């Protein structure tokens, strides 16, 4: 049927890492010292709160399972798990936070070269996920993290599902769903494919190009299916040439097979990234500028395991 999944799940001792401060609430910023390695790895530690919910523990281990099984520079790196009273996910620290907050916060300092490069990197990450027969089902600007302004990674595999040996599509049954990012076939028939992820990519690019605007702002989610069936789509962002907007629009075609492939999105955004001021028009683009003992600090990207 399928290739065996020989990814390694690393179990880490609570004593191997120190929580420096809280990032959200329960994600912490911390440092991880693998036992007798003489390295310090900046980490984000996701620690469950209740700890008495069996449902919560099943969901967290599903995410752990998916994150352990991915290895790509544009997908979030899981370092291991800690089986304390409270299960802790230990991941690469992405110090600039989620790309949605980053584009809202830095709107005035983000040029065309950064935006189109992010489009390429997200497409590479998504192409890698498709190569692994993985459907993300929650691609959004909130689910992309910033290691540096030059380097983003797809995160949040909470909804991610792995197509079967013969499984072209995935069927789901209820919960809180991100309607405004979802392909029409997903909203109507709970059909999810690599092509439904392309729809969500289109919406994510719309978020970046509007510097973090909310899609269909002030429209109820119950309305969204009707609006799309009528042929309405998100509007052309001000900075976007027709070249960039047309690629977004193609991601929102009703025929899933008519949407671009992730591998084609890498190619089209890369051509545009070669000459960014021809494809995005941003006021003052030319002036745009972005970024104890740290002796033994190594980023997770330089920390490789056999
Ligand atoms: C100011 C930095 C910040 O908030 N970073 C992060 C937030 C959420 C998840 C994060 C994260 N870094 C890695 N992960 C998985």
């Amino acid at each position: 049927g399928e290739a065996p999944n020989q990814a390694l799940l690393r179990i880490l001792k609570e004593t191997e890492f120190k929580k420096i401060k809280v990032l959200g609430s329960t994600v912490y910023k911390g440092l991880w010292i693998p036992e007798g390695e003489k390295v310090k790895i900046p980490v984000a530690i996701k620690e469950l709160r209740e700890a008495t919910s069996p449902k919560a523990n099943k969901e967290i281990l599903d995410e752990a399972y998916v994150m352990a099984s991915v290895d790509n520079p544009h997908v979030c790196r899981l370092l291991g798990i800690c089986l304390t009273s409270t299960v802790q996910l230990i991941m690469q620290l992405m110090p600039f936070g989620c790309l949605l907050d980053y584009v809202r916060e830095h709107k005035d300092n983000i040029g065309s070269q950064y935006l189109l490069n992010w489009c390429v990197q997200i497409a590479k990450g998504m192409n890698y996920l498709e190569d692994r027969r993985l459907v993300h089902r929650d691609l959004a600007a909130r689910n992309v993290l910033v290691k540096t302004p030059q380097h983003v990674k797809i995160t949040d595999f909470g909804r991610a599902k792995l197509l079967g040996a013969a499984a072209a599509e995935y069927h789901a049954e209820g919960g809180k769903v991100p309607i405004k990012w979802m392909a029409l076939e997903s909203i109507l028939h709970r059909i999810y494919t690599h092509q439904s992820d392309v729809w969500s990519y289109g919406v994510t690019v719309w978020e970046l190009m509007t510097f973090g605007s909310k899609p269909y702002d002030g429209i109820p989610a119950s309305e969204i299916s009707s609006i799309l069936e009528k042929g309405e789509r998100l509007p052309q962002p001000p900075i976007c040439t027709i070249d960039v907007y047309m690629i977004m629009v193609k991601c929102w075609m009703i025929d899933a097979d008519s949407r671009p492939k992730f591998r084609e999105l890498i190619i089209e955004f890369s051509k545009m990234a070669r000459d960014p001021q021809r494809y995005l028009v941003i006021q003052g683009d030319e002036r745009m500028h972005l970024p104890e003992d740290m002796d033994d600090v190594v980023d997770a990207d330089e920390y490789l395991i056999p």
